[PDB]
Parts: C-alpha cells; sequence; structure tokens
C-alpha cells in the first residue's frame, strides 16, 4: 500500500537474540519490493562474547579483536532464512578463523547507530514482498551457528522499509 | 552503475513513427525493475497534425492548438501494449475531443527536452523485464489509434532505465 517510505513494517517490537536459532521474525505490514530496510534500536544489547561487558551493541560486537573495523553481525533474512539485507554497502571481515561468521562493516554506520540503515540492492522476482512473507531479524554468528555459545543479550527494534 | 545510474536498455536506436502501429520495439539488454527509462533524442521529428513542419517534436507535438502545455505523447508499453511510463507525474489534457489521445505534460520537460523522464511509479510482480520482455516506444495517437491519419515523421531514441 505505500510506495517510497521510510514505512514501519512491524507492528510489535522485533527482539532478536544471538545464540539458540532465536531471530526476530515478523509478518511485515506493508507490500511491494524494498530498497532497504532501517532497524531502529529501542532497548537492549548483544555481544559476541560475555567475558566482558566491552563488545555489547546494538548490532554486532563492537571493538573486537583484530576487526573493529567489522562490527556488524545483524542480517534480515526472508523465512527461508536467505539474506535479504544487507546484500550491498556491506564488506565482510574475511580471516579463515571467523570467515564464516559474517562479520561486517557498513561506512556511515557502526554496531551502536541508533538507526542501522541496510542494502538490499537490486530487485528480482523473489524478492517481493507479499501477504505469504516473513523477515528475519538474524545475529550472523546464531544463523550460521560459529561461535555462538559464549554470545548474550537481546535487542528489540523497530523495522523500517523503503519500497520501490 | 548497473543497480544505481542510467542503463542503456536498446543496442541499435529505437525508432518510433506517429501513425500505422509503429512504436519502436526492443528487448531490453538488461532484467529486473524499473524506476524510470530516460528517453534521449537521436534524429528525426515527429508530428499529430502534418499540414506544416510547425508541429515537428521530438516527443508529441508542439505548440499545438488548447495544449501547449501538454504537447507530450510518448509512451512506453510492454509486448502486450500495456503503458509501464509514464504512470506518475504525468498531467493530461482532458478537452473532450482529444481526452482519449492522451496528451500529457511532466514538469520541467517539453516535447524539444533533448531528453525526456518518464516515472514507473512502485513496482507489482508484473512489472518485471525479463528475457520473454519486448519494451514499445509508442505515439500515443498512434497507440489509441485518435485522429492518426494527419500525422507524420520518425524519431530515433536511446533508451535508459533506472533498476530498482
Ligand atoms: O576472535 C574473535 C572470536 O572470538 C570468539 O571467542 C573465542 C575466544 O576468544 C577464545 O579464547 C576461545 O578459546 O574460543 C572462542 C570461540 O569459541 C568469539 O566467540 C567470536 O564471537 C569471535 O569474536
Ligand atoms: O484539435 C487538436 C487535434 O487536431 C486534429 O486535427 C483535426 C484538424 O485540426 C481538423 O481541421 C480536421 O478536419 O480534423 C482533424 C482530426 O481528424 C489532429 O489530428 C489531432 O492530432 C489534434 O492535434
Ligand atoms: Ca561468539
Ligand atoms: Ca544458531
Ligand atoms: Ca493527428
Ligand atoms: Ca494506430
Amino acid at each position: 500500500q505505500r510506495c517510497g517510505g521510510w514505512v514501519k513494517l512491524n507492528t510489535a517490537p522485533v527482539c532478536f537474540s544471538a545464540k539458540g536459532n532465536r531471530p526476530g521474525s515478523f509478518t511485515p505490514s506493508h507490500h511491494g519490493f524494498l530498497k532497504s530496510v532501517k532497524l531502529r534500536h529501542l532497548r537492549g544489547l548483544v555481544t559476541c562474547q560475555s567475558s566482558t561487558d566491552a563488545h555489547d551493541s546494538y548490532w554486532g560486537c563492537k571493538n573486537r579483536n583484530g576487526f573493529h573495523n567489522y562490527p556488524l553481525n545483524v542480517f534480515v533474512t526472508d523465512k527461508h532464512n536467505k539474506v535479504m539485507f544487507p546484500k550491498t554497502g556491506a564488506t565482510y571481515y574475511l580471516d579463515p578463523y571467523v570467515i564464516k561468521n559474517r562479520f561486517y562493516g557498513v561506512q556511515g554506520y557502526n554496531a551502536m547507530s541508533p538507526e542501522l540503515v541496510l542494502q538490499h540492492g537490486c530487485n528480482s522476482p523473489s524478492d517481493y514482498i507479499g501477504p505469504d512473507s516473513q523477515l528475519r531479524v538474524w545475529y550472523g554468528e546464531d544463523l550460521y551457528n560459529t561461535m555462538e555459545s559464549d554470545n548474550s543479550g537481546k535487542v528489540c527494534a523497530d523495522v523500517f522499509g523503503y519500497f520501490v
């Protein structure tokens, strides 16, 4: 029902944990093709290493190890856990120890950004958001089952979209 | 860029006449969903009343009768002659004598604009431009079979798209 945006897609807060296959899953209120989403932090912190508070963040694992420049670790998928955001604008940390974990950065944002904008890139037919779609906000280490056991926290957010 | 810049959709110039069911037809070189197209005049002129060269234009019928301010009459359709551009941003001339002819204006452009940008509005599934698609650049009086017999000319253009 909406062209452009931002338009709020969620009803209730969308809340994700950092382990245990616990994404924040919801049925979007509006249909169409999305250019991007904007995640607006409401409450909570997650971390990829619970032995310290140093990495606690909205969207990832801040100031961690050797990759302070790849602090993000949130992915918005469809109901099949296929990533829809980000698909552009993100650079990934590629060291083999944690390549599969998919830590990333987006220039202009960090893991403490009050609002995080993630780009879809251009659309293909199967990217349509319809009545049957579900979006899932995942922590990457949870999604990929990489080193999740030492994670903790829970973040709640609103999710806005921009339709094209 | 392929996703984000003007992308040339045609190869050879796209040439349309103003009568005789003679749109300029082509299969786009790139697939996906468009926000807009840009038509770039290359050569030729068309008119909606051939008794003089007064109205000869790139995109319509310039300085004609009652509708100097609605001089445009080009439409980009799919292979079933369904209009895809413009679908927003166009103001139609509604005088009963020529309402069906679908003369229109777009702010900041006229029928001699070297380039004309036409907006699609937001996309639905059936707006996909794929390998089976054919885009057609029509003269409106020819598309709608309204007062076409006194038309003449042929315009050739390049056609660019903005993918989303
Ligand atoms: O290197 C970044 C990586 O650290 C993981 O934690 C390691 C921890 O540092 C190490 O002492 C322990 O032996 O193994 C842990 C992994 O099982 C974090 O879990 C991971 O999220 C990354 O941040
Ligand atoms: O009124 C705009 C309309 O004019 C049509 O031409 C008229 C013409 O002016 C009239 O003298 C003739 O006898 O009837 C024509 C229509 O069949 C143009 O063809 C049309 O394109 C409009 O520009
Ligand atoms: Ca971890
Ligand atoms: Ca998991
Ligand atoms: Ca005519
Ligand atoms: Ca015709």
